[PDB]
């Protein structure tokens, strides 16, 4: 079904909304799986702006592709959790 690049793209901005509190303890997670390297997780945790830091992770994990962005989702929802109008 849907790619996990699909479901950033799609939920991007309850993720940016849902994530911001807690960021700093995301990009710790991502670190110590391997997702992000010590460079790209100092660039991201040295931003002021949280909203911005989310958004730009977004981005970073899009543009690494599908196991990246599973590796998002899979710490994302352990903080921010998971009707049919779509249809």
């Amino acid at each position: 079904q849907e790619r996990p690049s699909e479901t950033i793209d799609r939920e991007r901005m309850r993720l940016v909304e849902t994530l911001q509190a807690d960021s700093g303890l995301l990009l710790d997670a991502l670190l110590a799986r391997g997702v992000l390297t010590g460079p790209e997780y100092e660039a991201l945790d040295a931003l002021p702006d949280a909203e911005r830091r989310v958004r730009r992770l977004l981005l970073l994990v899009q543009g690494k592709g599908e196991a990246a962005c599973q590796e998002l989702l899979r710490c994302a929802q352990r903080t921010a959790g998971a009707w049919d109008w779509q249809h």
